[PDB]
């Protein structure tokens, strides 16, 4: 464990909503895109009988 970690905390003006927003959206998307897409790309295989 080579990391840190540290505060996060203020509450800007507006932005601190908008890219909240913007921010879960987007991550919520590409999240589930990837996670999706790589859910049914690996499962793909896994349903024939090569597993091996």
């Amino acid at each position: 464990p080579v990391d840190e970690s540290r505060e996060s905390v203020a509450g800007p003006n507006i932005a601190a909503i908008v890219g909240g927003t913007v921010a879960g959206i987007v991550l919520i998307g590409i999240l589930l895109l990837v996670i999706w897409k790589a859910l049914i790309h690996l499962s793909d295989l896994r349903e024939y009988r090569r597993f091996e």
